[PDB]
């Protein structure tokens, strides 16, 4: 009568600790979504086979909508986990379900696993240097959203690097690249006019994490906004002030202009 | 030819990840540190039995001063791993190393693993609202440090929330417990009165993340301060303010009080 949140990690099923494998091959029935990142280096067969188990793959609107008429029911009398790309808790809405589980009497645990906020430790930016975070998200009809930029402004005045998320729309197998997310912001840039995001403003691009071989790129807007860095999921960072250690590795890793070593 | 950095995960033997396990296994040679941080949940022989090889711990010295020495020479000839807490490379200072294997002619590669930095989702604040992260160290001596004192006031006015990681000892195994972190809060208040840590401030505290049962809880200083939150590691959060889903959590999980609701909404 437990239910589990349990992570599946950055690109394929064995980015999985082994906590939660152990404890997934245990449950009676299974249960994950897609839909809020993409783990493109594995397939569900791949994950099912890791873990013994046949997975039911629900979808946004089966979560946010009746996640306690699908999952809860059969988690009051069983043993249930629910599986996420990368960590569960992190950019989703997931931690809400843990308050709906405890108003239904069941008791849900929660297993870490690699996420994509640590993960761009690799790409040498000090972690304790990112502010704010945020999301580009893809315009619909009229609506074009544009508060990233204001995020990205806040955090570099302030000297701090910016992490952003980028959109997905899982239901169409879209998934937004870095060179939609610099193009945006552009865009945003000549609406806005804040010197924020420009042609010549430091970038660093964070491909496919969690692989043997990620891409790991960085240099200014004018130069990458039209490099293929591979296939997705992309994160676009806006360092701020960097330090020198950083610099250098993003120059000697990164492959970064050295122009940014003094 | 090839140096694996892998992260051990958050508490015990089972946060490694399959992957960072396998590869580990496959390795001739595996290093570990334990001087950025302990793995407070397990032990160094209940590490070595899982991986079924033996483990040569490697001090701060033994890294940051022969790393070249010790390790490198063995990954030019072989696979070899060099296991740490948390995810390689979130430690500021790790990542110089993969300069040393590429010019060394040494490939590297990073097996992830989890960290406090995106574990702390666990309190029910959103990630993104996170903004800059400060260590709050203890005084010494004739050295009073507060600049994470100052961290938390430029997040909290831009309403972001502070994560604060507990000064360390690795080596002597000591701990800076969540209490005595919110003591040095208080007396930095009476230095700075810049209205940034009082008896009424909301910080949720956040202990053992990993394990099946951490401790997880929200309340103001006045009422924690002298709580029992277990045994360490502590890891300590100035929240900003707070989202309603965010309150509403802290209250059906960490125990809040109703009154977050309103006072920190
Ligand atoms: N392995 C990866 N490599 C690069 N970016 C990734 C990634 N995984 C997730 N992302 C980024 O994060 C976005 C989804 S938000 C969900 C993140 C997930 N909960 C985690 O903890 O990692 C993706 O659209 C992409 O922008």
């Amino acid at each position: 009568m437990v239910l589990y949140f349990i992570g599946l990690g950055l690109y394929d099923e064995r980015d999985i600790t082994v906590k939660g494998l152990e404890i997934a091959k245990k449950c009676d029935y299974v249960f994950a979504e897609f839909y809020t990142s993409l783990m493109a280096g594995t397939t569900l067969g791949r994950i099912q086979k890791l873990i013994g188990k046949e997975i039911r793959v629900l979808s946004r609107e089966d979560v946010e909508l009746n996640f306690e008429n699908i999952v809860m029911p059969l988690a009051k009398e069983n043993d249930v986990a629910f599986l996420t790309p990368g960590d569960p808790l992190v950019a989703t809405t997931h931690a809400e379900l843990r308050i709906r589980a405890k108003r239904a009497g069941v008791e849900s645990y929660v297993i870490h696993a690699p996420s994509i906020y640590s993960a761009v430790g690799i790409t040498g930016l000090h972690i304790y240097k990112f502010g704010k975070s945020a999301t580009v998200a893809y315009p619909e009809g009229n609506w074009f959203p544009t508060s990233y930029y204001d995020v990205i402004k806040e955090n570099a005045e302030r000297g701090l690097h910016t992490l952003l998320f980028l959109d997905i729309k899982a239901e169409k197998r879209m998934y937004m690249t870095a060179n939609e997310a610099m193009e945006l912001l552009l865009k945003v840039e000549d609406m806005k006019k804040g010197g924020v995001f420009t042609d010549d403003t430091l970038v660093v691009v964070l491909a496919r994490a969690g692989s043997l071989n990620p891409t790991i790129r960085a240099g200014y807007v004018k130069d990458l906004i039209r490099e293929d860095f591979g296939d997705p999921p992309h994160i676009l960072i806006v360092p701020g002030k960097l330090h020198i250690v950083e610099a250098e590795y993003l120059v000697e890793i990164a492959g970064a202009p050295r122009e940014i070593l003094r």
